[PDB]
């Protein structure tokens, strides 16, 4: 089949969609991977032996005054600037005509699109190509949904879609997946957990962060990362910083800077000085796969993005969960329900947190002998499912057979 994949302008979407693209190409299916030029330049290089079977289609974002040149992703357009977020959404909506023009001449058997791509689902109807809507989250997340705005956009894409795609399996969610066959009438297929193929991401294993981990003792480092886009204000960064200090663990912290915050104001006064030997803060893109693979990393303080949840658990790491928005909350609950993680206490009404809640979560998961060994033993039990690569390939084989019918 010639499958056209158009992921949402977010590395949380672009990365797993490129893994999918390559898993399809490995079965000898042609993929057209449709996105913007800079997002594509920033992706892992394709496996050379699959290079002709993953065609990249670079649709330039229309230049919307106010959205600066290169601001093509959620990683580039900050959430703490709502104005720019909307300019990014409008520019993304400007890809409609060029996407329609492309799909016309594509000879496409399927179009797989994200929930934001109402205009791509429209082009699929225009050119009589069956359109699968990606909801590459937990079965629990989809159950939670089932129970122009983004909701209008979701409703509109879903109505024009023949199929809904989830990223889980009965092995990981026996309670949800069996009874979850449709979403507002549209049939749901789960393509497995699709854990990343480590080689696949083509990260730098000589990165300073990984060399730093080599020096640390086994299962001793709390990796801290909130994925690629979720906002965290300077005040909240400070609470997370002081929380990491108070718990007293070795930490590696992949931190994105809030907008308009100097390197001087970003962290608490003397924070790096006081933690020099024990902790490392990186305000750049880190090789997350290499870090989580490392024997020095014990627990993972995550925002519970589904990619990060799956990456964390495939290397048997118990989770310290700080969900910010969207799928994160339900993803946190599901892991908490499986006793392989603990949520940071949150003030009800505002969803805020403090250094004390942060510290108590880290202690319970990573420090206190009895609680930590429970969380580790349970993360390891989940690892048996999440890292069963053969299982998740059989689910990709299953998903292809679904597309043929
Ligand atoms: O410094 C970083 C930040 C993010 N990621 C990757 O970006 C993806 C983020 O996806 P997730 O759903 O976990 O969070 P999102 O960015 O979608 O909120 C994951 O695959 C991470 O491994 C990374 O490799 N290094």
């Amino acid at each position: 089949m010639h499958v056209v994949i158009c992921p949402w302008l977010a590395f949380g979407a672009l990365l797993p969609c490129l893994d999918l693209a390559q898993r399809l190409a490995s079965r000898g299916h042609r993929v057209s991977f449709v996105s913007t030029p800079r997002n594509i330049s920033r992706l892992p290089p394709v496996r050379p032996a699959l290079a002709p079977l993953v065609a990249f289609v670079a649709l330039p974002l229309p230049r919307v005054e106010g959205l600066p040149d290169g601001a093509e992703s959620t990683n580039d357009v900050p959430h703490d600037r709502p104005d720019m977020v909307e300019l990014h959404r409008r520019a993304f909506d400007g890809l409609a005509a060029p996407f329609s023009e492309f799909l016309g001449t594509a000879c496409a058997d399927w179009v797989i699109v994200d929930v934001f791509h109402h205009w791509a689902a429209a082009a699929a109807l225009e050119h009589k190509v069956p359109c699968a809507m990606m909801l590459l989250g937990s079965a629990h997340m989809i159950a939670s949904i089932a129970d122009m705005s983004l909701a209008e956009r979701f409703s509109l894409t879903l109505s024009r879609s023949s199929l809904v795609v989830g990223r889980s399996c009965v092995e990981f969610e026996p309670e949800t997946v069996p009874l979850l066959s449709t979403l507002r009438g549209k049939p749901i297929t789960f393509l497995g957990l699709m854990p990343p193929l480590h080689e696949g991401r083509r990260e730098d294993g000589e990165d300073a962060t990984v060399r730093w981990l080599d020096a640390q003792p086994a299962k001793s480092v709390v990796y801290v990362a909130l994925g690629s886009e979720v906002p965290l204000g300077v005040e909240k960064v400070h609470e997370l910083a002081l929380g990491l200090e108070l718990a007293g663990t070795r930490f590696l912290w992949a931190l994105r800077k809030p907008t308009g915050v100097s390197d001087a104001d970003l962290l608490p006064a003397g924070f790096e000085e006081r933690t020099r030997g024990r902790g490392v803060v990186a305000t750049r893109w880190v090789p997350q796969m290499s870090i989580l693979a490392h024997a020095a990393v014990g627990a993972f303080l995550t925002h519970c993005g589904w990619n990060s949840t799956i990456e964390g658990l495939m290397f048997g790491h118990p989770l310290i969960m700080l969900p910010i928005f969207g799928d994160q909350g339900p993803n946190a609950r599901l892991i908490e329900a499986k006793n392989a993680g603990l949520q940071v206490a949150r003030n009800d009404g505002d969803g805020s947190f403090d250094r004390e809640g942060v510290a108590a979560a880290i202690r319970a998961v990573a420090v206190e002998e009895e609680s930590s060994k429970v969380f580790q033993a349970k993360a390891k039990k989940l690892q048996e499912i999440v890292a069963d690569m053969a299982c998740h390939e059989r689910y990709i084989d299953g998903f292809i057979q679904q597309l043929r019918s």
